[PDB]
């Protein structure tokens, strides 16, 4: 017997309550998986689901005490945990799940299988998710004005589209992108459009995650990034002025891993799942404490070169090398965006771009040619090679050059290498990094008399 | 006769609820010892073990109030504590225990004897724990790519295999291992493979456990590594920048200890059992504040020297001496590893290596010669010998060599020692270390004090 135990068993047989690996219960209400840390929603689920039970059972669930008894039975019933958020190509809305590969929208038992514990926070509309509309035409004009379709902007616009499209995938991304451009160029407009499109999957944090350490004490700025599809940081503190802390390369490397280590206040959970595209919006180039290949593998840059100005400053801005086009500023555009006018138009654009750029594998690739800091470390790699075994027999002309054969390897001493490099670089501006490279790759081959085991490709190229 | 007291006694007779020396109740549900400080599982167990009881006793357990009464009876019954996690060669799975010495898998009462309060978190498949498989061929190819089977890499690969297989032991490990290499060499791939293989017996922490003081206040980052069999802190912040604290030698010595002192938020337990093997993957060699013989006994290094590159960067990779072999990157490997494809193939490989390298006592040995910092102190020991009475009958020819005598002890003056060491050292970089050596071994003799009672091996051999 025990009517209430029978009710709890019947409710548990529908798989509407689940226990997660973080020790919180997720309930299936209103075509969505919901959970709350301080107020569980099990009684909410019971009261909502009373309509699916026999008449003799439904009238019992109208009493809070009996609902609490059923909740206790269910809590005792749930023993084992389940894994959630395992499908990267599904976009969850408050009333269903959108398939990014097919385009089909699922609700009910079809959307139940994909245990997505996050959502955009608003309902999906099949009527406004169309390709042709005045909203779509306005949005296409705005996008084409922000990033023109000229041949000199093709790769940059493709990178723009790829970065914006990746904000739909629930997986780990391997690059950090920089939206760089001068004032009034559409960067914050793009950010607000994306926020309107993807809703609660979009989060904004501070420069602390880039500048300070991440373990330290409690860090809600890192703890809030759990399972978010897009993270935005803004207003990079230009480091030309003194007192500014440089960006940490280890922070960049840790923000790429699939698990980020950090904890909130009054909590012991120290591991967060990383599903986010991290975008930094700035008008100044970034500088890092140290530069290496690992850092150079994880940075991409998108440029904004269109200025929207009043007629007062049109002539002044038309004589600036920082802009490739000047347009007329729109006054009501920010309010129109705030009213979620282009939400579904931009969603349709994002899904189309996702299909376009998502061949069987979609990956983010770096652009190290856009950062002035990497210039020396790129030119050095273009001018020198490491002395391998395959250069031993040719040591005659190399000894004419100045190379010496020690320990059966060809090497180059201090001063000769210094002047050979100074012939290729500038001593006034490229000094500190030259000394840093010399100290980094220095090797004392014998007792004193240090040397580098590096050969210029020009010496072998031109005998 | 108090049916509920009889039920509580009958449940206690089956030995399914135990009290631990940490003051927590562990229950045996679904072939596993489980506990949760926030939500006790005693009522879950009471509901679970109800078909074993007689028919009249079973029906009484369908009420939460009666289950709570039985739980109160059990809590009053349990007075004495027991010891858990004692067997080091048993691997606990969610549905049993794998015997590492024999390979047998025990389920039920056979696995109940080993009070293993930790688990991998997933069930054990006997169909996938096989030698032949497409997954096994793919995994063998991947591992052979990451660590080549050449004789120039034989010892390094053996160290690799030993360190990985030591993650299955439930004992304490007295060595810290560094995974050192350049970018795109397979360190994170190895970390992800091990994480998928051993599941929940794996925690990733921050760099505070290496850089800061462990005691301080609360420290979840060190209270979370209790009975974990692998700790995988990552991305040291290239201490050569000098903008951050170096590694702490006392922190290393405390981490190679059977118990670690550290307290989480709330709670009152400050000692944590150390079953973990700590691995750190970095692009830079470690540097420590103080170097001594106690530190050199607890550090080993595995080096990664295979590059996985794009075709556009293949040539620049082939021209680098930091790599020994360049191969083509695979796009889908990250997703395949994330999908737990090689979960049991790697487990079989690890058990095979465990049986291989577990000569009845398995220990982790250090590799000091792999650390550039230890070079000075290492080859000082091959040059200098502490003075002893057996070197007394050489004073005449030693004075011809320049050695002085003081109270029947051979001694060399400060300037003489400096100028004789100058034959074996340079000045620019070794000055700090030579001053450190002189001041640390500065005894009292000759001119009042400040003389060194050491003898060079060269002058020992030469009469
Ligand atoms: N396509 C467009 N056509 C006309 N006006 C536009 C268009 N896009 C944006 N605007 C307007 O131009 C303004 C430019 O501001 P904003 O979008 O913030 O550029 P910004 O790069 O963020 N400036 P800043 O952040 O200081 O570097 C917007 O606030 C709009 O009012
Ligand atoms: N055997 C393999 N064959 C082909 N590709 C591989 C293989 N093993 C790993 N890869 C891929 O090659 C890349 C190497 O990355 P990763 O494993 O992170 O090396 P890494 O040393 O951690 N890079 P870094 O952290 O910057 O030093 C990844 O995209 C892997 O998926
Ligand atoms: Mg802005
Ligand atoms: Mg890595």
């Amino acid at each position: 017997g025990n009517k209430l135990f029978n009710i709890a068993q019947r409710i548990l047989d529908t798989n509407s309550v689940l226990l997660t690996e973080r020790g919180d219960h997720i309930v299936w209400i209103n075509n969505s998986w919901k959970f709350n840390s301080e107020e569980p929603l099990i009684t909410k689920l019971i009261l909502s689901i009373r309509h699916q039970l026999p008449k003799e059972y439904s009238s019992e669930l109208l009493c809070p005490r009996k609902r609490k008894t059923v909740e206790a039975n269910i809590r005792d019933m749930l023993v084992d945990s389940v894994e959630t958020d395992t499908y990267p190509d599904k976009l969850p809305f408050k009333n269903g799940v959108l398939d990014l590969v097919d385009g089909m929208f699922y609700s009910g038992d079809d959307a139940k299988k994909y245990t997505c514990t996050v959502s955009t926070g608003f309902k999906f509309d099949d009527t406004k998710f169309v390709e042709d509309s005045p909203e779509m035409e306005e949005l296409m004009n705005i996008i084409n004005d922000i990033q023109p379709l000229t041949d000199e902007n093709k790769k940059n616009r493709e990178l723009y589209e790829k970065t914006l499209s990746s904000c739909l995938c629930g997986a780990t991304k391997g690059c950090l992108t920089f939206f760089f451009g001068e004032t009034a160029t559409g960067k914050s407009t793009t950010k607000r459009l994306l926020k309107s499109a993807i809703g609660d999957l979009f989060v904004e944090t501070g420069q602390t995650i880039l500048t300070d350490v991440l373990d330290k004490g409690p860090n809600p700025f890192i703890a809030n990034m759990h399972l978010k599809r897009s993270v935005f940081c803004s207003e990079l503190p230009d480091f030309a002025c003194s007192g500014s802390k440089k960006i940490r390369s280890d922070n960049i490397k840790k923000l790429t891993e699939p698990c980020v280590i950090g904890r909130p206040c009054f909590s012991n959970k120290i591991n967060n799942r990383n599903h986010a595209t991290i975008i930094i919006d700035t008008n100044y180039k970034p500088v890092f404490d140290r530069i290496d290949n690992a850092l150079m593998r994880r940075i991409a840059v998108v440029r904004f070169r269109t200025h929207f100005s009043q007629p007062s400053g049109r002539e002044a801005a038309e004589n600036n090398d920082a802009y490739d086009k000047v347009k007329l500023l729109d006054e009501g555009l920010d309010g129109k965006i705030q009213n979620n006018r282009y939400r579904f138009a931009f969603l349709y654009l994002l899904v189309k771009w996702y299909k376009k750029y998502h061949i069987p594998i979609m990956k983010l690739y770096p652009t190290p040619e856009e950062i002035p800091d990497f210039a020396f470390y790129l030119k050095i790699g273009t001018l020198l090679v490491s002395s391998s075994v395959k250069h031993i027999p040719l040591m005659t002309d190399l000894s004419k050059k100045g190379y010496i054969l020690y320990d059966n390897v060809v090497t180059l001493p201090l001063t000769t290498f210094q002047q050979k490099i100074s012939k290729y670089f500038n001593s006034r501006l490229f000094g500190h990094d030259i000394e840093s490279f010399i100290n980094r790759h220095k090797k004392f081959a014998n007792v004193s008399d240090e040397y580098l085991q590096y050969i210029f490709i020009e010496d072998i190229s031109s005998p």
